[PDB]
DNA sequence: AAACGTACGCAGTTCGCG
DNA sequence: CGCGAACTGCGA
């Protein structure tokens, strides 16, 4: 099994590193015969003994052209010949592309910016994760003493946790009478312990939590400030900092740093991704979370840290248990894309596209696009084009609906017509689709590049879902649910890929071409299901659709829904299918992308709504569910009016406890790039002027007060109310916050309700 | 050096124009 | 003051 790839510099030769598991046991494999490359396109062949001859200079060392090879290849398709060009150093390149490039002869270059480690796997056909080694795992997380208004880790660390098969320890330099404790004197003797335990342990996989952004730069500092080499690598090296865009990320030589935080933020859909929501929606139990300040009391103080230690354990061992769940799936991916797990599991989903085409062109002879420069970068993201087809919802409480979807419109759309940039507008093309509206005509002689792709990514995902229905275990079966739907989103990804900005195989073109061909399918089958078989669609959206026949009952309109989708199914070409998502006994559609709908098991699932979203008070959340439940549930109007008249009543007469009224808001940049102040970045500019660091990311919780001015001029951060000094607005949390959130949905459902509010 | 990106859509807060 | 634009943030 090969866990991950990289390279050093041994007397100015670069030597590829190979890090594999065979046997039960690591080993680096070392590689130097690998020499770096890039391609370019020649005016004339003449013109090679002038290129060959172009130099340039990179910390002190004279680039020069090792070696050039004319090859034939593929650009698009289309024959083309250009020039290898060998370099001794993988540095070398970006030191003398430009040059090489501004020769009056050179056309352009090609493949000039593949990371040397990347390229290697690609160009040797090694594929990441292969095989049935059993990989071994220690997951980690620290506890820390914070301070308001102090630097990053200017307190010492208090404790670090870890957990494997073996179960969870805490090391402290605190006596915690806990029998998986283990006591040490000082900060630095339970650094260089915890640095100990990873060495005798020696797991293949380092697991933690948002470790990328806190664990490993808090432990680093520390470090520093005691003198520690943290030597965690298995080659002797520390962790290591790396930059992709505007994110982090921390890798630990030899081993898989695997970082949990990236992969459940697209993996599952939740309103918040604290580890305690984290372990909740996967194991179906939950957390305590024990906050910084009642850790800093329990340190400070003395009383209370056996609690303290009791989340740090937890920390340890919910993170193994969550990252043993999840390693499996993106090992898959890892195998899919042809890229290692640190990476894989990290990288945005353009990537995850760009990585595998850059394989696959190369496997197919086939020259790689290059990434677009500043000119058609910015041309690029001006242009746009049409998107999904939304449908104006039909207002009312309507009964017996079903939703109907396609399967994976857009990818079924691609490979169906063939959707390539290498099949657009083709010269001597024998049979092509037109897309509808643009125009743009697809060549169907040959399969095109990304077309021939997806269909193996597609029955992959099939697969999975055919061992998630297979499944019983209700664990095993959510994983699998989870991973289907990973790949799903990767390949409808490859359209977004067409226009995405920085993409190689951009293709604006492609992508109006998919959306379009997608209105007209949807619109469709919405056509059909109200001329043939008397159907209303309610509700529709890109992809999929609520409709039900009015007045008819939940078995007359279940069975004229599978006989439709016979119907459609028969008509619908390629690979296009609609599917029976499934039936909701009630269902209310307030605005686009605004609905609510309950399934025979009293299910309500919603989309768009306040519940979920941030900036919104728990009493409004916690109003806005009665009411769905009130509606969808009993389908009693007057209980949700009434639910409604109570909780204004509560907050006029104040017996709403203050916990209830905390709205959250994050901080997206920094507080003097804001050009309007709202009620969030007032409180984070009177936070930060008072020496609290803010930060991207902060997230701001206040509560808005009985007073004047503005909401902002009213907020304060709730960390500061009082409640003998402070009282609320009523008025603001009925008017602002409750009211919105529920006379929508009641006007949605045909009952506008005058007097909603208590008394005014 | 490497780059978290697709369109469509709602809605709270603020504040000058007419 | 009604209105709407600008800003802000998030949600197939
Ligand atoms: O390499 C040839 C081009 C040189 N060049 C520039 C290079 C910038 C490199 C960025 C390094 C970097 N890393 C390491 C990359 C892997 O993450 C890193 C890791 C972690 C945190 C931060 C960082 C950074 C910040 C910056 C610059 C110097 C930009 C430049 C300017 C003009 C011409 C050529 C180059
Ligand atoms: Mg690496
Ligand atoms: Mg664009
Ligand atoms: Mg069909
Ligand atoms: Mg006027």
């Amino acid at each position: 099994m090969i866990l991950d790839t990289d390279y050093i510099t041994e007397d100015g030769k670069p030597v590829i590193r190979i890090f594999k598991k065979e046997n039960g046991e690591f080993k680096i494999e070392y590689d130097r015969t690998f020499e770096p490359y890039f391609y370019a396109l020649l005016k004339d062949d003449s013109a090679i003994e002038e290129v060959k001859k172009i130099t340039a200079e990179r910390h002190g060392t004279v680039v020069t052209v090792k070696r050039v090879e004319k090859v034939q290849k593929k650009f698009l398709g289309r024959p083309v010949e250009v020039w290898k060009l060998y370099f001794t150093h993988p540095q070398d390149v970006p030191a003398i592309r430009d040059r090489i490039r501004a020769h009056p002869a050179v056309v352009d270059i090609y493949e000039y910016d593949i990371p040397f480690a990347k390229r290697y796997l690609i160009d040797k056909g090694l594929i990441p994760m292969e095989g049935d080694e059993e990989l071994t795992m220690l997951a980690f997380a620290i506890a820390t003493l914070y301070h308001e208004g102090e630097e990053f880790a200017e307190g010492p660390i208090l404790m670090i946790s870890y957990a494997d098969e073996e179960g969870a320890r805490v090391i402290t330099w605190k006596n915690v009478d806990l029998p998986y404790v283990d006591v040490v004197s000082t900060e630095r003797e339970m650094i260089k312990r915890f640095l100990r335990v990873v060495k005798e342990k020696d797991p293949d996989v380092l697991i933690t939590y948002n470790g990328d952004n806190f664990d490993f730069a808090y432990l680093k500092k520390r470090c520093e400030k005691l003198g520690i080499n943290f030597a965690l690598g298995r080659d002797g090296s520390e962790p290591k900092i790396q930059r992709m865009g505007d994110r982090f990320a921390v890798e630990v030589k030899g081993r898989i740093h695997f970082d949990l935080y990236p992969v459940i933020r697209r993996t599952i859909n939740l309103p918040t991704y604290t580890l305690e929501a984290v372990y909740e929606a996967v194991f179906g139990k939950p957390k305590e979370k024990v906050y910084a300040e009642e850790i800093a009391q329990a340190w400070e103080t003395g009383e209370g840290l056996e609690r303290v230690a009791r989340y740090s354990m937890e920390d340890a061992k919910v993170t193994y248990e969550l990252g043993k769940e999840f390693l499996p799936m993106e090992a898959q991916l890892s195998r899919l894309v042809g890229q290692p797990l640190w990476d894989v599991s990290r990288s945005s989903t353009g990537n995850l596209v760009e990585w595998y085409l850059l394989r696959k062109a190369y496997e197919r002879n086939e020259l790689a696009p290059n990434k677009p420069d500043e000119r058609e970068y910015e041309r690029r993201l001006r242009e746009s084009y049409a998107g999904g087809y939304v449908k104006e919802p039909e207002k009312g409480l309507w009964e017996n609906i079903v939703y109907l979807d396609f399967r994976s419109l857009y990818p079924s759309i691609i490979i169906t017509h063939n959707v390539s940039p290498d099949t657009l507008n083709r010269e001597g093309c024998k049979e092509y689709d037109v897309a509808p509206q643009v125009g743009h005509r697809f060549c169907k002689d040959f399969p095109g590049f990304i077309p021939s792709l997806l269909g193996d990514l597609l029955e992959e995902r099939q697969k999975i879902k055919r061992k998630m229905k297979a499944t019983v275990d209700p664990l095993e079966k959510k994983l699998l649910d989870y991973r289907q739907r990973r790949i799903k989103i990767l390949a409808s990804s490859y359209y977004g890929y067409y226009g995405y900005a920085r993409a190689r195989w951009y293709c604006k073109e492609c992508a109006e071409s998919v959306t379009a061909w997608g209105r007209q399918y949807i619109e469709t089958t919405i056509r059909e299901i109200e001329e043939k078989f008397g159907f209303k669609v309610l509700y529709a959206d890109t992809d999929g659709f609520f409709a039900t026949i009015p007045g008819a009952d939940a078995e007359t309109v279940k069975k004229k829904a599978k006989e439709f989708l016979d119907y459609i199914n028969a008509k619908l070409p390629g690979l296009l299918e609609l599917e029976y998502e499934g039936f909701y006994k009630r269902g209310f559609f307030v605005t686009k992308k605004k609905y609510a709908v309950i399934d025979e098991e009293d299910k309500i699932t919603t989309g768009g709504l306040e519940i979920v979203r941030r900036g919104w008070s728990e009493i409004a959340k916690e109003t806005q569910a009665r009411v769905l439940e009130a509606l969808l549930k009993d389908g009693d109007v007057e209980k949700a009016v009434r639910i409604v008249k109570e909780v204004t009543e509560k907050l006029s007469k104040y017996e709403v406890p203050p916990e209830k009224l905390v709205i959250h808001e994050q901080i997206t940049r920094d507080l003097r790039d804001y050009k309007a102040t709202g009620p969030h970045v007032a409180v984070a500019k009177r936070l930060a002027a008072r020496g609290v660091k803010i930060r991207p990311g902060t997230v701001i919780s206040y509560i808005v007060l009985k007073g004047s001015g503005r909401i902002g001029d009213r907020a304060i951060s709730f960390d500061e109310f009082d409640p003998a000094k402070h009282k609320y607005d009523a008025e603001y949390y009925i008017e602002n916050q409750v009211l919105p959130a529920v006379e929508r949905i009641l006007r949605a459902c045909g009952y506008r309700k005058e007097d909603l509010r208590y008394q005014k």
